[PDB]
């Protein structure tokens, strides 16, 4: 098992410098956030690192159960394909998460070009998807569900090696049912929005990010008709549209065969009932097989 290290919360309000709410890109701290609480750069000895807040739907007893249950799956999960952990804070009335900083943000971002960096080569989003599987695939051969996949926790290290992120939702691998229905919505399978807890809604989750990755659209978007990804997934396959109308404008080297080669990967993972999508280990030899 890696060992972490305790922090006091007064140490990590200095190193990102009492939380800063400033972007990064102007000289703040601030990394990015959610329901979930705010990502802040600082750096610790050194090492750049990213701090983790923890915001508070969810009791304090929950919180703290998701706390926990991040620090228990990055012991025994290390991979050159997930995050890695450096410690936490507990004391107090606050969480806070340390881990190795990630030089390009997340998937969904650079996706995006957020803060204007240059858009993604076609050649680059096969390889971040490969390397997204990989993890995937780790994570479910140590039986883990992570039950949160979807572009934003998928971050990219400094020469775009894609890293699994966010385990505070995971679970081990009859029908598991829970109470608690969680996750983000625009990626849930239909089984995991009414309760059902199951490695294949992972593999579902992950070929809305295929199409994120075909298209450079998020999941959802308000000011979007159809605001769902999903939908436009709709109109191809009754064929009013085809995937060549929706790939990325933003690349100059996405060639028709391999873009329909993963278009096909997604196309698998999005079937409706889970038993007829692939499993992790099938989608990383499609996902090989199209490079
Ligand atoms: C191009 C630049 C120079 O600007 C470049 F980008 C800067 N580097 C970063 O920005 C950045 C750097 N290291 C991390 C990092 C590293 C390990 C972990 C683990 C965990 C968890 N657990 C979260 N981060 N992390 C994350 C980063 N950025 C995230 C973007 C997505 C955000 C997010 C997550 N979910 N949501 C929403 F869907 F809820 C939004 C969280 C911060």
């Amino acid at each position: 098992d890696t060992r972490f290290h305790s922090f006091s919360f007064y140490e990590l309000k200095n190193v990102t410098n009492n939380f800063d709410e400033r972007p990064i890109s102007v000289g703040g701290n601030k990394m990015g956030e959610g329901g979930f609480g705010v990502v802040y750069k600082g750096y610790v000895n050194n090492t750049t690192v990213a701090v983790k807040k923890l915001a508070a739907d969810i009791t304090t007893e929950e919180l703290k159960q998701q706390f926990d249950q991040e620090i228990k799956v990055m012991a025994k999960c290390q991979h050159e394909n997930l995050v890695e952990l450096l410690g936490f804070s507990s004391d107090g009335d606050d969480l806070c998460l340390v881990y190795v900083y990630m030089p390009n943000g997340s998937l969904l971002d650079r996706l995006s070009c957020l803060d204007g960096t240059p858009p993604l080569s076609w050649h680059m989003r096969c390889k971040i998807a490969q390397g997204a599987a990989n993890g995937i695939n780790f994570l479910h051969e140590n039986h883990h569900i992570h039950r949160d996949i979807k572009s934003a926790n998928i971050l990219l290290d400094e020469a775009f090696t894609a890293k699994i992120s966010d385990f505070g939702l995971a679970r081990a691998s009859q029908t598991v049912m829970t109470s608690r229905i969680v996750g983000t919505t625009a990626y849930m399978a239909p089984e995991a929005l009414r309760g059902e807890i199951t490695p294949k809604s992972d593999i579902y989750s992950f070929g809305v990010v295929l199409l994120e990755i075909i298209t450079g659209l998020p999941a959802v978007d308000e000011h979007r008709e159809p605001q769902l990804l999903l939908d436009i997934k709709e109109e191809i396959e009754d064929e009013e549209k085809t995937i060549e109308d929706y790939i990325d404008k933003k690349m100059n080297d996405a060639d028709s065969t391999s873009v329909e080669a993963m278009y096909s990967v997604a196309s698998q993972c999005l079937h409706e009932k889970k038993n007829k999508r692939p499993d992790i280990k099938k989608v990383q030899q499609l996902l090989q097989e199209m490079t």
